[PDB]
């Protein structure tokens, strides 16, 4: 398990990407793997059971807790970890697919797959982050949370657990989200650059 | 771990796959995968405990929930991942026989091999769509189900955990699926076209 | 981590297995394996603590949990997979033990030892299947299970836990090895075929 | 991972183990292992949580199991494989060391570190069978448990989880146990018949 | 598994690093590693479960840790980890980036680039050190925690779970951490003085 | 994973040690590494939860557990052996850091070095045993423990779980840490004599 090695494998070996792509998008990602592998069961583990209101109905823990967490932080991270490695993987595919194909018996088709690979990174990121956005406005989340719902009668008192810590992740992912996209659009830069 | 190494496992090595069941089939194969890890048990781990009804009736809980949920989503997209990887591994098992078979001392019977592999994998897909649609009719999930079997006295509420988590999942798993049943059948068509 | 690595180690390269024993005995172990692996954990999780009966009395729980599943499914299709695959083990030992007695320094004496293998392998399975069916006659679980052992008093109602998910793993796991003792007959008759 | 590598590592290397103990021995070990790991954490995982007894005086569950499980059939089989499995990892490491001592510049003292090997492995055994009946006598576990040690008032019913499962295992290991025992005689047996 | 390439992996490889950056702040960094997996779910795993307060208003446990645990030792610890191990890792792919960018067809920008890493360690330590300081004053945790915040009615004694182990682990940490702030700086300091 | 890589890996190759410091010390730290592993979580894993008092105060169960286990067995004994261990690491760091600077251009430094970890290995044993001893006087643990700390009104009568299966794994691991010191003085001994 050598250096050489892991940085082929992260690299892609597509010999089309920049050192903004290949030395510090792999960091970055690798980053993103460890908080969230850190923070999935850890913080994240007890955000239903742990959560609780003030009421006394049936079945009013569980409509609460659906109503004001549609999807949890950790699902929603490891959701877009997923999508936006899955162009990353195409371009290692293809270009694994291209050396098996000519070794048994075409730089152009592979830069523009790489452009347009990095290009639905940046988009995928920034859909996750708009998600983001809408679902859960602000980087902060509160102990409190007024839930109207049905069988809730009136309006009850729900109490989050670990707020600040998941809103330290939060911003801890939210920041590597940002300088993802903002590695994306230097590499989409810089490739149309070179290339005129 | 190259990625020449990952391809060609992932591609079972049998030299009548093209482009889109040999780079694309294992890329979506493999997202199936991490999203079944990510959301088998920090989502669908809790359906059975935090499932409870407004009864005070001894055992309809558990009763409800076999009603409601025969076999719970991530039960069902496992078997649904074994049994489409399973001819896929027929034909790797195939062709490394073959080879060592001929190693101690040919392409027609691989390439109907492979063919009739597709069209049981592109079956098998079929059949567990049809499967979730009969079990569970629609894409989403409710807070409420209204549940009357025996114990249950009359008619009692029970109430779902992360209905919306649980329907995002869904969706992303029958996406998934679809996208699979048709790169299968695009490969039977070229197959067929390329054979005339 | 190739597909003939792979291919060697499920065939124990004893020269004498045919196709039906070394491409499709291999892969239903596989797939009972996997089977097993998505089944043991996530369904019979829970089955001594969601399973509740509908009385007062301190201990019936526990004692009509142990009257009505003597050895639960996994437990006993985990033994049987054991007990399976032993003389398989047994022959890959033989034969690498060979191997390394002749390098310091035939045929028949293997091939027996083969034979006497899958005939074990075959009984293992019957006397396995035999026993499931003594102890669960049917396929099929049910809800209500009416128990009558101290201490509980005359006759208590018991609910068992995922009575339809546990069926169709059950179905699933019995069809396996149905389809395993038939592979284990054909391979003995058309050994003993081409012996003669 | 070929079958030759696993070979040789269960083997020890040492080039005087006959085939009852390159063949067979460790081929009871692996099925020790398998059904201690198949069995250590499903059956014994609730042993204490799930005892419970007939009274309401607290801090009795613990104190009664305490004593009528000194320590737990499953902690004892470990450390019986842990003690048997010693004796091979020292002489496994003598013979790697003896040839590391001949790389940078002997069969007499090594058939006798064998032999007195074979011989602690059989004696740990028998004291672990032995210590095994006189805890728990008879391979039988009953469901009620009567107590009296304090603090709990007179005699109180305490009722044992899954004893019919546990009866199960513990047959199967006692007989890989008395399996072991055999073949450990009959290696010293062998191994001195033919140095006379 | 060699210690040479255990070696060679923690070193990263620079050709710039002394012994003082190469043999020991790597054992320091695998020492951190080791006490936070032994430390990380055995002692802070129940740490909000077991957390408990003198009420009976609901959600006011939730409130109390919240407002007395903003991040847990073992996240702030993880998360300090990670921050520190990123320049080292950034360092590393460097210097694959350039043996591959050298291969395909330059020591003071890897030296200067190595410097600035070690500087950049060193100030994440520190900040997490100071941070460490700021949420918990002193080095020991209290049994007792008086919380008057909102929904808790005027003024409720908490209690920690094993505030003494805890108080041990933090102080392993931040001797660690410590040894660490000083290597960095001999570190620092010797180049500096090696290039003049 | 062959028998003389794990036996280099184990040795260190630090060609000074003996046969009682590389065929024996290592054969005990695997002895204690797995009693450790095979007890941290089945014995110790529910030491705090089962830990019940007999009073009604909330919060008394926390302070008497913090009162009468400071640092668990399990923690203090991975402590040990994560502390002992370390100068074996630094040794073997040193010595591949050695190899490593002469390759890109001696021995009693490296005896020295060697020396002066098995000192220090020695004395981190003795120190955490005297710990032990300080912590826990005697072998044994009792069921019933007698605590006056704040908030628990007068005294009251916790009971421990497992005393039994704790007190032989105590005994265990004590027999082990004084084989090893045992070893090590043994070990300093005959390079001091081999030295003169
Ligand atoms: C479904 C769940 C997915 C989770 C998300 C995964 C995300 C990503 C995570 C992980 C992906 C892999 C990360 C490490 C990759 C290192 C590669 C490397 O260095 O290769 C090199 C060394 O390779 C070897 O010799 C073997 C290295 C083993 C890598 C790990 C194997 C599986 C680990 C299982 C872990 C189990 C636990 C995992 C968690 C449950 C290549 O070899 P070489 O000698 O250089 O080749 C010849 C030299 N020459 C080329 C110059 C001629
Ligand atoms: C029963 C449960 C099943 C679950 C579902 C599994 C689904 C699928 C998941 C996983 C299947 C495997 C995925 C990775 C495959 C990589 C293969 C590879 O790159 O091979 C290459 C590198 O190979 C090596 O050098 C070693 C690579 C180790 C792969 C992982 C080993 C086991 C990991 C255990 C993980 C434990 C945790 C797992 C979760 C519990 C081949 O070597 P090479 O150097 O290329 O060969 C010579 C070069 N030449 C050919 C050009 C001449
Ligand atoms: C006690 C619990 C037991 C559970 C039940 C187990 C049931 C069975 C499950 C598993 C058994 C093993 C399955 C995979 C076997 C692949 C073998 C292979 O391809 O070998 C090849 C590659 O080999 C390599 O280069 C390394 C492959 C690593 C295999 C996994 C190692 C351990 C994984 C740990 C996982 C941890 C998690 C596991 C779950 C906790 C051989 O190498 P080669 O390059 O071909 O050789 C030279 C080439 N030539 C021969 C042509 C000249
Ligand atoms: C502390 C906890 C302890 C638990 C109890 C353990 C009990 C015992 C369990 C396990 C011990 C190991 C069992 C498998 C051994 C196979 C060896 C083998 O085949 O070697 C061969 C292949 O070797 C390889 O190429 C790599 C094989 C990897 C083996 C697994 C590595 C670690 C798995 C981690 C699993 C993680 C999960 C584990 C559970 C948590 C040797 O290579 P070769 O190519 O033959 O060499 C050259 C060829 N020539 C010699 C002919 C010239
Ligand atoms: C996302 C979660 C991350 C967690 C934090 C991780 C923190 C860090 C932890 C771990 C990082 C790795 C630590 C061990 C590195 C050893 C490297 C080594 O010795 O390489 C050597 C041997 O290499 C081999 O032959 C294979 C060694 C396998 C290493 C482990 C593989 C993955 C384990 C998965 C574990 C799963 C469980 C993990 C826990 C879930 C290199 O080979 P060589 O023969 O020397 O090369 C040719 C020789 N020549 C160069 C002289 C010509
Ligand atoms: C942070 C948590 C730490 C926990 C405490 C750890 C304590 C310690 C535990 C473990 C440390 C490692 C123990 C096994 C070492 C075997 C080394 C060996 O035999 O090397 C040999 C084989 O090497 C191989 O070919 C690969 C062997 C893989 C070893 C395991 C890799 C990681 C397993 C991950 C497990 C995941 C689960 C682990 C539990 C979560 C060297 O190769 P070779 O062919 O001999 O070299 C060339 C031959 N020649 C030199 C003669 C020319
Ligand atoms: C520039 C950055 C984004 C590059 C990141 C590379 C990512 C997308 C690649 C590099 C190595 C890849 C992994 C290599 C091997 C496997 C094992 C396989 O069974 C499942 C997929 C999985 C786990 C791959 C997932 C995608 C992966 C992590
Ligand atoms: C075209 C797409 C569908 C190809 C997908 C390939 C799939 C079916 C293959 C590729 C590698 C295979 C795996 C390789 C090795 C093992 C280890 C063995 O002990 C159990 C089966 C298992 C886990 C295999 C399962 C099937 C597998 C995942
Ligand atoms: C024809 C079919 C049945 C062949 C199936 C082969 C089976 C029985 C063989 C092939 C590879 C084998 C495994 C190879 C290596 C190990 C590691 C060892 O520490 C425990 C046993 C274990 C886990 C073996 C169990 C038995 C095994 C799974
Ligand atoms: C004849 C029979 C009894 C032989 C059995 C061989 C046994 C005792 C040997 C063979 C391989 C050995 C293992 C090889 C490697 C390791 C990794 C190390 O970090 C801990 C010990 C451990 C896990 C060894 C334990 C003992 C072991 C399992
Ligand atoms: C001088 C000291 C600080 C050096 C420490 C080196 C550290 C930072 C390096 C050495 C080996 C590296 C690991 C090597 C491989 C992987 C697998 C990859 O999928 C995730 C990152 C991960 C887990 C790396 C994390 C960073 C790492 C642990
Ligand atoms: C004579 C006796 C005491 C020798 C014992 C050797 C010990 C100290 C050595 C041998 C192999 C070493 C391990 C080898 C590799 C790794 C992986 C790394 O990421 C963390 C440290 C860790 C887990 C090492 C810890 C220390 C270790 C276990």
């Amino acid at each position: 398990m050598n250096w050489t090695g892991l940085y082929t494998l992260l690299s892609g070996v597509n010999r089309h990407s920049t050192a903004i792509g290949r030395v510090w998008l792999s960091v970055i990602f690798i980053f993103r793997i460890m908080v969230l592998v850190v923070a999935a069961e850890s913080v994240w583990g007890d955000e239903k059971s742990s959560f609780i209101c003030n009421t006394l109905q049936p079945g009013c823990n569980s409509v609460c807790y659906d109503q004001f967490f549609p999807i949890s932080h950790v699902r929603l991270w490891s959701l877009q970890l997923i999508l936006v490695s899955t162009p990353a993987l195409l371009v290692a595919m293809h270009v694994a697919h291209q050396q098996h194909i000519e070794k048994k018996m075409i730089s152009g088709t592979l830069w523009w797959t790489y452009v347009i690979s990095v290009v639905f990174r940046l988009l995928f990121e920034a859909v996750f982050m708009y998600v983001f956005y809408l679902l859960y406005p602000g980087y902060a989340m509160v102990r409190l949370v007024k839930c109207d719902v049905y069988p809730c009668p009136n309006t009850v008192d729900c109490f989050v657990s670990r707020p600040t810590e998941k809103t330290v992740f939060t911003v801890f992912m939210l920041a590597a989200s940002g300088i993802c996209i903002i590695l994306n659009v230097a590499e989409v830069v810089y490739l149309i650059i070179r290339a005129c």
